């Protein structure tokens, strides 16, 4: 579940 790291900076 790394790829869905940049996924937290947009919320």
């Amino acid at each position: 579940t790394g790829k869905a790291s940049q996924f937290f900076g947009l919320m």
